[PDB]
């Protein structure tokens, strides 16, 4: 194995086939991909987004960005709980920790508890992002990777298989990169993930792999050492 | 004014026109109805549901009913926050209290903070139901009515204008009731609301009016003393 | 064994023989009955009332019913802590969870900590009711039964051995029922328990047995499959 | 006025005429004494005991002192809430802060909030003692006096009007002291209050007056400068 | 006035003249500078660092960076409490909000409460950073600026009056910039602040002014519209 | 072994050789002494002070003693976290419980959890004192000893090997006592520890041993039954 512990960042869109909502069949498919990774023996922490449920203050009337972001963080917790149940259906031991403390619903985020969960071969799903507005779960992925000592952030990005010279769904001439420096991402103004998540990984020397989780073998390949997707380092 | 303080129970469906999501124009139209009631000078507490965002364990995989309920409670808080912004857009002073404590996002349910807010002519929106699974927001509406000393529960029901002999959406021949007793609702097995919400109001002699909030003038009518919808008492 | 997991509802009066207080010998006698049921191997959750310590707003001066209810909830936690010590005296593994969060004193109600404790053959005593005013512990017993997946609610009622046509303490001519339906309880206006607790169990098809815990063998009888008391179903 | 801000320590026994429980008439009488002090214009913080409800581990079976103390702290909060309602019945503005955080029921203890309450001419009742076992509310009285900057602790002791050379209810030859040093109290082994409360006041030079609150004029006299009871200094 | 609401980022070092500790005369001197800016009428939010009290994991034995960062977050709260007292002793109304919830000590970070405080012309001091390890006080300054709608982040740098081509206390030949872009800071590898704080401001278009707070008139100059220090925008 | 469970009170000064701060080699040296006592098999609970980081209100401007004490409580938690890391790096299983609840950083003080930890042969480090101002770490040592059922409080005094007739670093003619009573300490006006800590131990009959932890073999000596230091009993 190239990696013993990883942070897998997932789009909330992966929980539906139809753009919106939480759907059982899509959640099962996503669980099956995660179990494929779990079965390699890697230690697995996850950050889950909420694009399937909530886009932002465009949906509100007179809505601050902070308020819209809090709504989105609650949505990521909805997804976290749904994903945990799907993984438990496969018998994969799973815990959820949320960046907003909601005692009746899930454990709060507690570093020493997250570490013990990973050491006991459990998947830890992080809901709620970082708990702060003005981030996406991209930044929560970088932060939680650093907090659990993951060796790489695996960004399972919706509808792309890597980082491109441009948004490949707005420019068919876009070209995929094998490798990039953090600064190259910033200088070229690429919009594949929060620039704040880039700089957080930059400061720690934490590598990022952007890939297509629904390409069979891709996630297991990354874990086992294959070249897959785009490496930011 | 017949009533000085009312609890208004709203379906989460009122925030969308397309089945799913939170939508600006639907939320704004709902806020305008609430503003008409507020402008009468009545004191106004609201309980909001989550059916525009979450439909229960049918959407999960191997999901407890309790877990589905906690996800719904999170969804009601998302709706409460969106509704608050919409009302504040219109200049209506509004507070949100949640049955689950989420410090950054809203204040917790605290009985005499809620009493003080109503006394200060603010709308109090209660998110999170009662904080317990195995209720709907119907029972949360009954509970919160008793807690704030509301004089009646105004049940704004999605797509009906009162209580009928049968589900009017399955039975075109159903007949509307002008009045019912609590026991009559239970013995006829009508499915307009939680039977638990029925008996809570029954134990207290707290009346319920089931009505159509989008019939212009209905809500303000009830507040002023007109006969609108079905009275359960 | 007919039942694998039961919820046992206890009056706070069982902790005293003199109307008021918490008394060692009464608490110990109650703990011995609970130990007999535990020794059958059934999984056992308990909800405890507060009538030995608090009788409601009649004891206050200008006191809300909600405020009286919150005081009663505090009193149920006092009883839960006393009962736990008594059971631990007898070697019975016991946990206390409270509906109101009081960190130093007991763990908070958390649904799958409670599920894990029962799986580990510990008794879980729930203090604080549901955490909401306008319920009795009767409704808390119904709620907690549903939450832990109990198969029946065992209503140990103070000074009666079943449900009667009338209050047997006011009507010496009252007759005991072997069986009732939920609706029959409501329509006959019997005052054995919260009508809200009745309808909660009714909605779930959760049966209730009203019985005398101090009739030797009654509790263990019910657990083993004997006909004891009144079945509501 | 001799004093601008005082801490009044009250026995839980003052809430009953009959040894046990909370009784409306006794609570009103106690409220009327407190209002007499309030009407002088002094700033008034209160610590309330629980001897009317809970004595200790003698009432438990296999009961630790710590557990018995937690039960007693919950009882002081019951009394605090009852006393607040009685004072509110007289129109005296009153707040309750508890050393155990119980959000739905009362404010948590927060120093800056307690100070603002006193500055706004409200009575603050402290329930829960210090939140730590192994104290009595005597020690909570000394601690809360220091925390709010009270100039004296007024110990309204049950059934005595001062400090005596011996327990005056076990030795009719006991003599009352006008004045005592902290060390004199310790050296003579007097049992009128926690020795820990003595030393806490010793270290701060905080004077203590032990007196009979039901002697008409006594409490107002202390506040206005008269010699009443026993001074420990 | 050029700016109506600002976020002032301060080093923990400003609370000492001797490299380490909290010292009264330095804290008072810092409070007098803050009071001068308050006296312009600007709404003022502060983020305070910890360098006077804690450097990081090299002070620990086997200490991971996350643990060191939590220790520094505690230190920032220590400084916030000391700064609040100095400011209050000058009669400036001040509130402290902490990213880690410690009820007894200060109010939690709550965005709507912080907005009300600023509108009521109080200084809000933010302690605890963001509550997340791997985030710096520079990043907390950026975040809290966004959250309170400050128009600019004023980075009071220790012993430096702007951004330079190189660390000036390491290269006497370094040249100061009047103006830079966010990307210029990142590309030139400048170490004036956390790159994550840069990119957060970049994404919002929030301008940063790096300046020397102990150059008399500089802070007030920036507030009134003068050109002081270095503008990053 | 004379003692099976002890409470070890340590000064914050033991974490530095230079009067102030947290330093790795002093912290490691302190951890090696603690590990030597752990290796005897005794169950070991620790209370840690703050003097290496915070002296009190003379470091503040207009700073009341309560605020200074909360600042010191934060410092004791900083030290607890650093001590836990040094101990863990020696392979000693260690848990931290804090009197102020800071979820992200350490578990809250919970008596039943602390007992389980000691029974599972873990060191429990108590940070935050008691959570109350005006209580000292000496008083916290006494309290936490009572709460965990320690058989003795071991007061590791800074630069002193027992109790003396006078402050020895102020009177070279002072004479050491082998033994004293609680009352002798109070009557002689000795300043070795908080008088409130003395009286708390007096009331429980809990013995105190004042000793020099950096006299090699002394801590282990006390645990194995030797006569070391001064016994207060
Ligand atoms: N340079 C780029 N390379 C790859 N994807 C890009 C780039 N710029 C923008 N994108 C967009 O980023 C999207 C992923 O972002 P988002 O919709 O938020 O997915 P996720 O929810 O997985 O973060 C891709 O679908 C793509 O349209
Ligand atoms: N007897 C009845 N009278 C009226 N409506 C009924 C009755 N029985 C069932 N219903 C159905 O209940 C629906 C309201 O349920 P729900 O979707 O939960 O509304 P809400 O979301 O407002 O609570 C109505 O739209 C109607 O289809
Ligand atoms: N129909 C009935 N059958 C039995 N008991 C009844 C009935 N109606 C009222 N009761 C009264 O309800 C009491 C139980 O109420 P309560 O004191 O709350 O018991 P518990 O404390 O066990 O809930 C019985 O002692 C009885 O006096
Ligand atoms: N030396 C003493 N002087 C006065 N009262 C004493 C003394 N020693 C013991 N006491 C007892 O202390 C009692 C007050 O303590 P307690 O019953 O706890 O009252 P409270 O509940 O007000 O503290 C008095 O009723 C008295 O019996
Ligand atoms: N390009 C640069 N321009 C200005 N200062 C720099 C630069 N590179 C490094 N620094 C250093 O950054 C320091 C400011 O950071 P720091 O000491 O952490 O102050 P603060 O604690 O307020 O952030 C300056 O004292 C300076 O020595
Ligand atoms: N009678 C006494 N015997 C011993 N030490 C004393 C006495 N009186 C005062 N002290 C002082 O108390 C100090 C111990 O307290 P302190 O410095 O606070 O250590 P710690 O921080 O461990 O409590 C000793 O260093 C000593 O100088
Ligand atoms: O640290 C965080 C994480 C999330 N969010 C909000 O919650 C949403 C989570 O959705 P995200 O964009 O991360 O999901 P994805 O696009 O991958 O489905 C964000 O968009 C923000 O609105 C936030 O404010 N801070
Ligand atoms: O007290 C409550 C309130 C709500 N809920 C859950 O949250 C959902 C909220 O949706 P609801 O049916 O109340 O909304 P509506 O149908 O009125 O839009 C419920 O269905 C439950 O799953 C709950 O468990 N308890
Ligand atoms: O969910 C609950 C449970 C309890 N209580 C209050 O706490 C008291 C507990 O006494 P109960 O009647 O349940 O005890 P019992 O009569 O069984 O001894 C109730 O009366 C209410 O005042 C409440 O408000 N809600
Ligand atoms: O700081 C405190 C205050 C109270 N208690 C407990 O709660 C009871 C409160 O009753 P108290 O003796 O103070 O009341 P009084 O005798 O004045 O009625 C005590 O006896 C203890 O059991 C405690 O453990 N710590
Ligand atoms: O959001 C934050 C803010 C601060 N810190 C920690 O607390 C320290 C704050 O002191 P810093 O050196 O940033 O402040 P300065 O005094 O240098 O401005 C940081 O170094 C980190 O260790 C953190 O972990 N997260
Ligand atoms: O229960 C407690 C314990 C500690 N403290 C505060 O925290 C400091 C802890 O450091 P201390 O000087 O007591 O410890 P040392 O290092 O001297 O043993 C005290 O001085 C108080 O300011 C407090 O307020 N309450
Ligand atoms: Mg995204
Ligand atoms: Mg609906
Ligand atoms: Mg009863
Ligand atoms: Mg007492």
């Amino acid at each position: 194995m190239k990696y013993k512990r990883v942070l897998l960042k997932l789009s909330g869109e992966f929980l539906t086939r139809n753009g919106f909502g939480i759907e059982p069949e899509a959640t099962q498919a996503l669980a099956r991909e995660i179990k494929a990774a779990y079965d390699t023996g890697v230690q697995l922490a996850i950050v889950i987004g909420a694009g399937n449920l909530w886009r932002g203050a465009r949906q509100g009337v007179g809505m601050d960005r902070a308020t819209a972001d809090y709504i989105g963080m609650l949505a990521t917790i909805m997804n976290a709980l749904a994903l945990q149940d799907a993984l438990e259906s496969l018998g994969v031991p799973t815990r959820v920790q949320t960046a907003l403390t909601i005692t009746q619903v899930a454990e709060p985020y507690i570093r020493r508890r997250a570490l013990r969960h990973l050491e006991k071969e459990r998947i830890v799903i992080f809901g709620g992002g970082t708990g702060n507005p003005f981030f996406s779960t991209d930044t929560a992925a970088a932060l939680r990777a650093l907090e659990v000592g993951a060796e790489v952030v695996l960004m399972a990005k919706n509808k792309v298989d890597g980082v491109y010279s441009d948004d490949p769904r707005k420019n068919p001439e876009a070209v995929r990169f094998d490798e990039l420096t953090y600064l190259e991402v910033l200088n070229r103004g690429l919009q594949v993930m929060d620039t704040t998540a880039i700089t957080l990984c930059m400061e720690a020397g934490l590598p990022i792999v952007v890939f297509d989780i629904f390409k069979p073998g891709a996630l297991v390949g990354i874990i086992q050492g294959e070249k897959v997707g785009t490496l930011i380092h």
